[PDB]
């Protein structure tokens, strides 16, 4: 769509099967996803923000759909609050800021 | 404008008298700058994300210019290192996201 930012933009995303929201994150370099398992072999990884560190799987070439658009990427599983579809992700599926 | 996500999504902002650079953040629901000055009476506030929190100071009807679109609000100013231009200010200057 054309999302607004009254509400958090947080969208309906597939992924290893499963149905998830997250949010659409342009402050985001990189695809964090709460706990799950997921396919193939991974990488350490740790992600910075505010207030600090955290440690995360890295995965590759990773099959996400996000609002019926399809992309293969990278994608990050660890101890995120919250789902956050960044950049690398956002960029695939066509996403722009506009105003 | 368009802004597209290839790069981080920098701005130039102006803020009590200085320029600065700052972060388009679709994910932060407040804005968050680096330490600075801002005027008169502000309160504690508590904001956090990945790895943990940190502590801010509220200034209210705080006035900035975001490349060129002028708006006022609440700015959050604390130990961030990146300014962070959240939902709070993308929302008056009529910022939304496109697929
Ligand atoms: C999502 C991450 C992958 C992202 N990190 C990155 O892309 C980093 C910079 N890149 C990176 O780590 O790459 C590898 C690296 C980097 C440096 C060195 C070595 C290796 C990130 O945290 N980016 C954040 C900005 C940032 C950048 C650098 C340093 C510090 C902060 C926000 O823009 C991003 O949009 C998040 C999303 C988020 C929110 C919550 C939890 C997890 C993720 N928002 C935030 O951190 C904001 N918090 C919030 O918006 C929350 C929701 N509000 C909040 O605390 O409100 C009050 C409240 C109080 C009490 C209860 C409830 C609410 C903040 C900017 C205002
Ligand atoms: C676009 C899109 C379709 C379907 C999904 S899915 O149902 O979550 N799971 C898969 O497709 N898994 C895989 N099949 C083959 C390789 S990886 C996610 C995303
Ligand atoms: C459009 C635009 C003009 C001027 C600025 S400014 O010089 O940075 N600030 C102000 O003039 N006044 C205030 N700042 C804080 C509270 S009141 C910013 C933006």
């Amino acid at each position: 769509p054309q999302i607004t930012l009254w509400k958090r933009p947080l969208v309906t995303i597939k992924i290893g099967g499963q149905l998830k929201e997250a949010l659409l994150d342009t402050g985001a370099d990189d695809t964090v996803l709460e706990e799950m398992n997921l396919p193939g072999r991974w990488k350490p990884k740790m992600i910075g923000g505010i207030g600090g560190f955290i440690k995360v799987r890295q995965y590759d070439q990773i099959l996400i759909e996000i609002c019926g658009h399809k992309a293969i990427g990278t994608v990050l599983v660890g101890p995120t609050p919250v789902n956050i579809i960044g950049r690398n992700l956002l960029t695939q599926i066509g996403c722009t800021l506009n105003f």
